[PDB]
């Protein structure tokens, strides 16, 4: 019966939609070992997204699923009487979690600790990690977008996603003729404003636009919202992470009793402080639960933060070059061959990253029996659920199949870059499958992914739920 499963998936190959790709297809039983599907198993792909099975892995191999990061508050000494302190310190060190509300509670803190003004200046410190915001090979033209956010050790996340080194902003139509209004979420009063943006006629089209020109922290929203067009959201990344984190907390503290008389900047803790007073700290969950909203969403902020905490932990540099050479240490004492694996990010942004769809199996089987398996697998994206915490990128895919609920398998989306690879879990056994296509040219061939997936449950026996 396996004769007739290797036609089925040479016809689904056959797509017109992979005319001009390359596409390398393995599938093993990991129970006994048996390569039952491989096409082009050795060659050399984009993995896209698919690059953080690998950067997770690492992650939990190097910092454990236990692991949490910290945030804290530091002045050179406890405020006394005058409840005075000069200037104080907002510490990041590596938290892909950390809220606008965690900031409150930890001006609260500040508050509480006896603080009522802070004489100095407020510094934004993130220099746990390096001051390279972004990897070499990504595109200048992505920097807007949350996916391509700069990277640091401080950096305020949003929403229950925790999009990281964004804000949120909200494009609101007003009289037709008169200008749209724009509202910068968190970045109000952080990033500079250009709204050349108009409200157009009840049923115009709209047209509008929002960006942040290349070089700048300015915002520009151009184009025409209609006067009866819903509000317009998108997240827009900010220069500089942690001066907005920064800034946000000039506010929590001012919000919470606490009058800030100088400025808000980047600044590491002095050298000089001799015995700086903690005067509020902040922990995040464990890595186990915060691989959920990295895997589920396939989150790139999260990833890239992980490779430099990764370069922390094994080296104390959070550090791209360092990070991911800490990446394929720990792949390697994992168990897996690292021969076809090129390592230039964490997140798959880059398309500096290859791997093979053997290595992407080899890694499966291997993860598969590690100690952290079942927090590993509770992070992969499930075929058909319709809850986005435990559907994610594949919510809206293989709904209806034998595939939903079952089958457990990552992501991978670029221009030209598809790829599914995860398990198919049948009371037979647990089916490990890489699916990596390169180089189409016209939408990106998920329903070849689908039905390859969806085969392999059929196989494996599963039904369709009805
Ligand atoms: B991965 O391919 O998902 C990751 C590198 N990308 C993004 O987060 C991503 C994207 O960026 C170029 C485009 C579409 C989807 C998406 O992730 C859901
Ligand atoms: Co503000």
């Amino acid at each position: 019966r396996l004769t007739e499963l290797r036609e089925d998936i040479d016809a689904i190959l056959e797509d017109p939609a992979l005319e001009g790709a390359v596409s390398g297809v393995v599938v093993v039983d990991t129970a006994t070992g048996e390569e039952l599907y491989s096409r082009d198993g050795g060659e050399q792909l984009l993995p896209a997204s698919n690059m953080k099975l690998f950067t997770a892995a690492a992650a939990l191999e190097v910092l454990g699923a236990d692991h949490s990061f910290g945030t804290e508050v530091a002045a050179e000494s406890a405020p006394g009487r005058r409840g005075e302190v000069q200037d104080l310190y907002l510490v990041g060190r590596g938290d892909p979690t950390l809220s606008a509300e965690d900031l409150d509670a930890m001006a609260a803190e500040v508050a509480a600790s006896g603080v009522r003004t802070v004489r100095g200046d407020l510094y934004a410190d993130d220099t746990w990690f390096d001051s390279e915001r972004l990897v070499d090979d990504w595109w200048p033209e992505d920097e807007p977008y949350a996916y391509s956010a700069q990277i640091s050790a401080l950096t305020v996340a949003h929403g229950e996603r925790f999009d990281t080194g964004v804000t949120e902003v909200s494009v609101t139509p007003a009289a037709e003729g008169e200008p749209a209004d724009v509202d910068l979420g968190a970045a109000e009063g952080y990033a500079e404003l250009d709204n050349r943006a108009v409200t157009g006629a009840a049923g115009s089209a709209n047209t509008l636009v929002i960006d942040r020109p290349v070089g700048t922290n300015t915002i520009a929203v151009t184009g025409s919202l209609p006067a009866d067009a819903a509000p317009v959201t998108a997240l827009r990344t900010v220069d500089e992470p942690a001066a907005l984190a920064g800034h946000l907390f000039e506010e929590a503290l001012e919000s919470n009793g606490v009058t800030v008389k100088g400025d808000v900047g980047l600044g590491g803790v002095p050298a000089d402080w001799q015995d700086a007073e903690v005067l509020a700290d902040h922990t995040s969950a464990e890595l186990s639960e915060i691989l959920v909203p990295f895997m589920k969403f396939s989150n790139n902020g999260h990833a890239e933060m992980l490779v430099k905490s990764i370069g922390q932990e094994t080296a104390g540099a959070g550090t791209w070059d360092a990070g991911l050479v800490g990446v394929e240490e720990a792949l390697s004492g994992l168990g897996v061959d690292t021969a076809g694996l090129v390592l230039n990010d964490g997140s798959g942004l880059s398309r500096g990253n290859l791997v093979t769809a053997d290595t992407v199996v080899d890694l499966l089987g291997q993860a598969g029996s590690a100690p952290w398996a079942q927090t590993w697998s509770a992070s992969l994206p499930v075929a058909g659920e319709s809850d986005p915490f435990v559907g994610g990128t594949l919510a809206n895919r293989m709904r209806g199949t034998a595939a939903e609920g079952v089958v457990e398998a990552k992501t991978g989306t670029m221009s030209g870059v598809s790829a599914l690879s995860g398990y198919v879990p049948g009371p037979e056994g647990e089916l490990a499958f890489s699916i990596v296509n390169n180089g189409h040219s016209g939408p990106a061939p998920l329903a070849v992914q689908d039905a390859i997936a969806v085969r392999l449950a059929e196989y494996a026996g599963h039904q369709a739920p009805e």
